[PDB]
C-alpha cells in the first residue's frame, strides 16, 4: 500500500504545516501537525476542557463506530518549546492520504497548554519519530508509520515541505519526479528515539564550505534551524545589523536586509537554504526588526534540522531494519 497527502503551511511564515487525517467511522477529518520529532498521535476532542478549545476541530469518539477506549491508558507529553498536553486513549481507524491503519492509538486530549489553544489551525499532532518515545502508559503505543510499515510497498515516508506553499507527505514510495539529482543517504542513530544524523558541515552564502560534524535531528515539528552557537554566529555576522537579543529570545536582523543562503552537508552532497527561507518577519506587528530562522541550539541540548532546513530538500525517512535518512535538492 501507499499514501499521499498534501501538507499546507498554517500561516504566511510557514510556522508549521497541517495535513488532513481521517479518524474513525464515519471519517472525522482533523488537520494534524506531522512531527518527526515526537511519537504520539493526539487530538483535540470532545473530552478536551471546553475553555481550552478555541476554534479547533475535535474528534468525538462516541460518534465513531470503530472507536474503542483503551482501558486504563493515559498519556502526557511536553515539547521542546514548553507546550504540553495529556489525556486518555482510544484505538480507531486512521487514514492518511488513502493509507489506512486499523487499531491506531488515538490519544484524546483532556488538557492542552495555552499555545495549543491559541492556535486554531492545529487540531493535534501525528508523531513520526520512533515508537520508543511514545508516552502512553502503562502500555506504550506504536506510531502511525510503525503500524503501517509492514503493509507499505517500501518501509519509508517522505517529507516535501513547501516554502510559502503546499507540499507533500508520502508513505510507502519515493516519488522520483519530486526532486532533482540524486538522493544522498546518511546514517541514523535511533538511540534517543529521533531521526538523528550527522551533517558534514556548512557554508554561509557564497563562502567556503567548513567541514565539521554536526549531530542533529530531522524534525518536521520544529519551525526553525537550531545549530551550534559558533555556526549561528558565523551566519549572522554576514548580515549587517544582526544581533542576538536576549529580550526577544534570539537573533534578530533589520527587515531591510538581504539574507545570505545557508548550505548544510549531507555526506558529500550539499543542500542550499535560500536566504528568504531564513526570514521570519517582524518581531511584533509593525516592527522593522525581523526574527531569524537560524538560531542557537545552546541550551536546547540538541541541534535541530527543523522546517527551515527540511523545506529546502526532499527528505526520505527510511524505516528499514537499519533506518537511514535521505536528502535531495528539489
Amino acid at each position: 500500500s501507499t499514501g499521499s497527502a498534501t501538507t499546507t503551511p498554517i500561516d504566511s511564515l510557514d510556522d508549521a504545516y497541517i495535513t488532513p487525517v481521517q479518524i474513525g467511522t464515519p471519517a472525522q477529518t482533523l488537520n494534524l501537525d506531522f512531527d518527526t520529532g515526537s511519537s504520539d498521535l493526539w487530538v483535540f476532542s470532545s473530552e478536551t476542557t471546553a475553555s481550552e478549545v478555541d476554534g479547533q476541530t475535535i474528534y468525538t469518539p462516541s460518534k465513531s463506530t470503530t472507536a474503542k477506549l483503551l482501558s486504563g491508558a493515559t498519556w502526557s507529553i511536553s515539547y521542546g518549546d514548553g507546550s504540553s498536553s495529556s489525556g486518555d486513549v482510544y484505538t480507531d481507524t486512521v487514514s492518511v492520504g488513502g493509507l489506512t491503519v486499523t487499531g491506531q492509538a488515538v490519544e484524546s486530549a483532556k488538557k492542552v497548554s495555552s499555545s495549543f489553544t491559541e492556535d486554531s489551525t492545529i487540531d493535534g499532532l501525528l508523531g513520526l519519530a520512533f515508537s520508543t518515545l511514545n508516552t502512553v502508559s502503562p502500555t506504550q503505543q506504536k506510531t502511525f508509520f510503525d503500524n503501517a510499515k509492514a503493509s507499505l510497498d517500501s518501509p519509508v515516508f517522505t517529507a516535501d515541505l513547501g516554502y510559502h506553499a503546499p507540499g507533500t507527505y508520502n508513505f510507502g514510495f519515493i516519488d522520483t519526479t519530486a526532486y532533482t539529482g540524486s538522493i544522498t543517504y546518511t546514517a541514523v542513530s535511533t538511540k534517543q528515539g529521533f531521526w538523528e544524523w550527522t551533517s558534514t558541515g556548512y557554508a554561509v552564502g557564497s563562502g567556503t564550505f567548513k567541514s565539521t560534524s554536526i549531530d542533529g535531528i530531522a524534525d518536521t515539528g520544529t519551525t526553525l534551524l537550531y545549530l551550534p552557537a559558533t555556526v549561528v554566529s558565523a551566519y549572522w555576522a554576514q548580515v549587517s545589523g544582526a544581533k542576538s537579543s536576549s529580550s526577544v529570545g534570539g537573533y534578530v536582523f533589520p527587515c531591510s536586509a538581504t539574507l545570505p543562503s545557508f548550505t548544510f552537508g549531507v555526506g558529500s552532497a550539499r543542500i542550499v537554504i535560500p536566504g528568504d527561507y531564513i526570514d521570519f518577519g517582524p518581531i511584533s506587528t509593525g516592527s522593522s526588526s525581523c526574527f531569524g530562522g537560524i538560531q542557537s541550539s545552546a541550551g536546547i541540548g540538541i541541534n535541530i534540522f527543523g522546517d527551515v532546513a527540511l523545506k529546502a530538500a526532499f527528505v526520505v525517512f527510511n524505516g528499514a531494519t537499519t533506518p537511514t535518512l535521505g536528502f535531495a535538492s528539489k
